[PDB]
């Protein structure tokens, strides 16, 4: 059901992630890990400290989906074993030099179709799909976004409440 879902997600913050490929997605979700530019970098590890859960939802540009959402974890750390991401033009391995582990609630596609109804307060009520790396979704937004996904029924949430 979407019972334990709803009570991961009560409180949450949200914001949207943008991946230039899919490689970096998919090395993601095997791994547990995300990296990204040192300004959102500063914006989620405030974030982490300041709510319940810290919601990813993320998405390849130019793909029309969303391919995921997931929860941070901990804050950004960096010196660790280095990350093999496939880096996009003008992006070094020194700008994502920070690592985010995450815990995926869904690794589950979403068209951008069906979100079309719903609009983010924090980016002037244009559609969710719309947006910057790191732009933040509104509460209510985000929910109901992340209840559009396909439920993933291959992970169990009570490890997840455990963390909180
Ligand atoms: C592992 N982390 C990442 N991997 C990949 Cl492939 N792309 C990412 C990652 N983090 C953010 N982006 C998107 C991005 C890339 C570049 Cl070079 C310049 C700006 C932006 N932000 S933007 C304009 O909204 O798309």
């Amino acid at each position: 059901g979407t019972s334990k879902l709803k009570y991961v997600l009560q409180d949450a913050r949200f914001f949207l992630i943008k991946s230039n490929n899919h490689e970096n997605v998919s090395l993601a979700k095997a791994k547990g890990v995300w990296s990204t530019l040192p300004v959102n970098e500063k914006k989620l590890n405030l974030a982490f400290r300041s709510a319940r859960s810290v919601i990813l939802i993320f998405s390849v540009r130019e793909s029309g989906k969303f391919q995921g959402f997931a929860r941070l974890s901990s804050e950004s750390h960096h010196g660790g074993s280095p990350i093999h991401w496939v880096l996009p033009a003008g992006m070094s391995a020194k700008m994502l030099g920070g690592v985010f582990k995450i815990d995926w609630i869904c690794r589950r596609e979403l068209p951008f179709t069906k979100s079309a109804h719903l609009t983010n307060p924090w980016n002037e009520h244009k559609p969710v799909k719309i947006g910057r790396d790191g732009q933040e979704i509104e509460l209510e937004c985000g929910t109901q976004l992340c209840l559009l996904f396909p439920p993933d029924e291959s992970i169990d949430l009570y490890q997840v409440i455990h963390k909180m």
